[PDB]
């Protein structure tokens, strides 16, 4: 079917009214558009992507650390087992580090080198490439002038604004609330994924080059799940590039686009997708989470399927629950319902261990908070802790306050002797916070 190959949902913007038009932010967040492609975004805007050039990153931070993958140029759209029999999902990608200044040294002279090929004129084996990825940019002072640049942006697209989700957490969290760089050189892919607890994601071309998406639904995640398991790979974990003749066999569609030098890529909640570097460019990135009941619904889901899966949520679904609760005016009826939900269920949960550890004799110690305190993980199984932390008796007395779980701490010590539980927070707060939590009135 050409339903197999749908159109990309595309927004063309010639100036600044087309840029902050609402019409444009409603388009984006409809879950009915998997992928919205915002066309001439830079230049509407004036965005100096000049920032964000090679030349000047080598000037600013010229030892900042660089993750390099080291992959096989493959051609266009296909993967092939190291011996060019048969087309794979299984994709290699070797992980080292370097620095801005020398992954640089080898973006120039890969680009000159292709110049020469090009002027010498006259199934593999391939070539290999290098790919430096999830640089880091959160730090103000060494990366002034670029992140000063990105509050140009509409607001719902912004690293930092009032209707992000994100900036409710109250702490930072590596990647999403904050500005990634990649530096690459063609046949540099990202392979295929869904985002961070499916946060919605921006990225942004800085060019010369051009860069070849694929994106399929988040509806079919489930379809691409079985492939990876069939073929002995861990979907959320592991790299592969899909075979598009198995998908389009499948029945799955998949939406295919070229985002050119100042084209704004938005990723919806939980959309699948990975790339590739046509040319040579840098991209930016980082997560957005609009205040939508689809995006709280797929949240809260792979936050549950990553327990399953034994890998760690970076957003801690619960902590955020009870930030908006206590904070944001809700007017949207479904939202408002899943939150409340939500709030019941954690509620609950600690009222029962919590009367369980009373009726057996042990002591519950007041601990209390610092403000901009992060949410804290489990060390052992690194699943979020809520408010009764259960730390070992030497840990407590050299307030180093190492957390476990409850069900961490039971397997090590049977009746909890080697342990004290120390409450974050006092039952009648919470219950305050969640009887006053209340659907507020919006005409919108
Ligand atoms: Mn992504
Ligand atoms: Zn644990």
């Amino acid at each position: 079917k050409d339903k197999l190959n749908p159109p990309t949902p595309s927004i063309y913007l010639e100036n600044k009214r087309d840029a902050f038009f609402p019409p444009l932010h409603q388009f984006c967040t409809n879950p009915k558009n998997p992928v919205t492609v915002i066309r001439g975004l830079a230049g509407a805007l004036k965005l100096d992507l000049g920032l964000f050039s090679t030349k000047t990153l080598v000037e600013a931070n010229n030892e900042h650390m660089v993750e390099v993958r080291t992959q096989l140029l493959q051609p266009a759209d296909e993967n092939w087992d190291p011996t060019g029999t048969k087309k794979i999902w299984r994709c290699e990608s070797n992980r080292s580090h370097t620095t801005i200044a020398k992954y640089a040294q080898y973006q120039a002279s890969s680009f000159q080198e292709s110049l020469r090929e090009e002027n010498e004129k006259r199934k593999g084996p391939f070539k290999t490439i290098k790919f430096g990825t999830n640089i880091d940019l959160s730090d103000n002072k060494k990366w002034k002038l670029q992140l000063h640049e990105l509050t140009k942006l509409p607001a719902f697209a912004r690293v930092v604004s009032a209707g992000n989700l994100l900036t409710h957490v109250g702490h930072t969290i590596l990647g999403m609330n904050t500005v990634q760089l990649y530096m690459k050189v063609p046949g540099s892919r990202t392979p295929g994924h869904q985002e961070n607890n499916n946060f919605c994601s921006v990225n942004i071309n800085i060019g010369p080059g051009d860069c070849e998406w694929f994106v399929v639904p988040e509806d079919y995640w489930g379809v691409l799940n079985d492939f990876c398991e069939k073929n002995n790979l861990n979907f959320l974990m592991s790299s592969w590039w899909p075979n598009l003749e198995d998908l389009y066999e499948a029945n799955v569609p998949v939406y295919r686009f070229i985002q050119r030098p100042g084209d704004l890529v938005w990723i919806n909640a939980g959309t699948v997708h990975w790339v590739q570097a046509v040319g040579w460019c840098n991209n930016i990135a980082w997560n957005v989470g609009p205040l939508t009941a689809c995006q709280y619904k797929l949240a809260v889901e792979r936050y549950e399927w990553n327990k399953l899966k034994s890998v760690k949520s970076p957003v801690p679904m619960v902590h955020l629950s009870w930030n908006m609760a206590r904070n944001i005016k809700v007017s949207d009826p479904k939202l408002f319902e899943m939150i409340k939900y939500c709030l019941l269920k954690i509620l609950k949960q600690y009222q029962t261990l919590r009367e369980a550890l009373v009726a057996a004799g042990k002591e519950v110690i007041w601990h209390g908070r610092t403000n901009d305190e992060p949410a804290h993980y489990c060390s052992i199984c690194e699943v979020e802790v809520f408010n009764l932390l259960f730390v070992t008796n030497e840990s407590n007395t050299q307030k180093t306050y190492i957390v476990h779980c409850h069900d961490c701490a039971r397997k090590t010590s049977k009746s909890l002797e080697n342990f004290v539980v120390l409450e974050q927070y006092k039952m009648e707060d919470l219950i305050q916070v969640y009887d006053q939590f209340t659907l507020a009135l919006s005409l919108s």
